[PDB]
């Protein structure tokens, strides 16, 4: 699966990915590909704030959805 995350300044980064994926793995490529550490990266899906050991299917994150960086 494709998805989105948009970064604070609404920079657009493509991920691929897998359904049990957790958000952990997610996050480990965003610092990949913006030099973000997992620990300053709070992510939103469809207004929910999503945990580390969770996976995207745990959260119904499907082809072509946008996660949000945020703060908080
Ligand atoms: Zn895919
Ligand atoms: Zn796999
Ligand atoms: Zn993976
Ligand atoms: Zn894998």
């Amino acid at each position: 699966m494709q998805i989105f995350v948009k970064t604070l300044t609404g920079k657009t980064i493509t991920l691929e990915v897998e359904p049990s994926d957790t958000i952990e793995n997610v996050k480990a490529k965003i610092q990949d590909k913006e030099g973000i550490p997992p620990d300053q990266q709070r992510l939103i899906f469809a207004g929910k704030q999503l945990e580390d050991g969770r996976t995207l299917s745990d959260y119904n994150i499907q082809k072509e959805s946008t996660l949000h960086l945020v703060l908080r």
